[PDB]
Parts: structure tokens; C-alpha cells; sequence
């Protein structure tokens, strides 16, 4: 259900998360107060940093191109990240802080396409490592 979309193509990589909005904030409706309308500005303010959530090898040179944020209010973020890499073959992995700052994920269903290799997983708090 917490979907993660990855696509590398050349210098390219689309990184793209869906995810209902209790796996974000922690709830799916509007915010009741000002502790859940800080969570839910804490979270919008997260998801434009990628570079948080999705931690990319310095070597990569990896440049932050295009930031997409929908939030539908079941209510639903999707956040569609575009970079731009000058050494993509220096991205070997990444290691996702999603649960770090999103606990009430349980777990991530990611697709990882390299070109034309394609793979999935399955991530968790511990395990979220994602090989490239």
C-alpha cells in the first residue's frame, strides 16, 4: 500500500512514493487541532526534501530537478521526485529514512527499474536498504 516507484535511465532518476495519508501523518482526515495541522505541515515539509527521505551517495552527483507533492484528502500523498545524476553508476544503493521520519508506515512495496532491469521489494524499518 505504501507504494515507491524507482526508474533510472541515464543520467535520469524518477523516484516516486504513494502513500495514504495514516502512513504519513498518522491520520486521513483534516487536521483536528494544531498539534495535527504541525504534523501535517511537518510532513508537506519533508516530503520537498527527498534528499531526507532517499539519501543519495555524494559520488552520485545526483542534482534535485523537479519536486512534485499531491496530497489528496481515503486521503493520499504522492510525491514524485526528478534528479538529474552525473555518475549514476556511483548510485549502488539507497538507503531510505522513510520510517525515520514516517512510523506509521509499516512497509514499502518498491519497484526498482535500471535501465531495463527490473526489480522488487519489500521494505520495513530495518530493512531499507534499496539496491540501484
Amino acid at each position: 500500500q505504501v507504494e515507491l516507484n524507482i526508474a533510472q535511465d541515464g543520467h535520469d532518476l524518477l523516484l516516486e512514493i504513494t502513500a495514504p495519508g495514516a502512513d504519513v501523518v498518522g491520520f486521513e482526515h483534516a487536521p483536528q487541532d494544531d498539534a495535527q495541522k504541525q504534523a501535517l505541515e511537518k510532513a508537506l515539509e519533508t516530503l520537498h526534501h527527498p534528499e531526507k527521505l532517499f539519501a543519495l551517495s555524494d559520488k552520485a552527483q545526483c542534482e534535485k530537478r523537479e519536486v512534485l507533492i499531491k496530497h489528496t484528502l481515503g486521503g493520499s500523498f504522492t510525491a514524485q521526485y526528478q534528479f538529474h545524476c552525473e555518475a549514476v553508476d556511483q548510485l549502488k544503493q539507497i538507503d531510505t529514512q522513510w520510517f525515520q521520519y514516517f512510523p506509521s508506515t509499516e512497509k514499502i512495496q518498491a519497484n526498482v527499474l535500471t535501465e531495463k532491469q527490473q526489480s522488487a521489494l519489500q521494505l520495513n524499518a530495518k530493512q531499507t536498504l534499496i539496491k540501484l
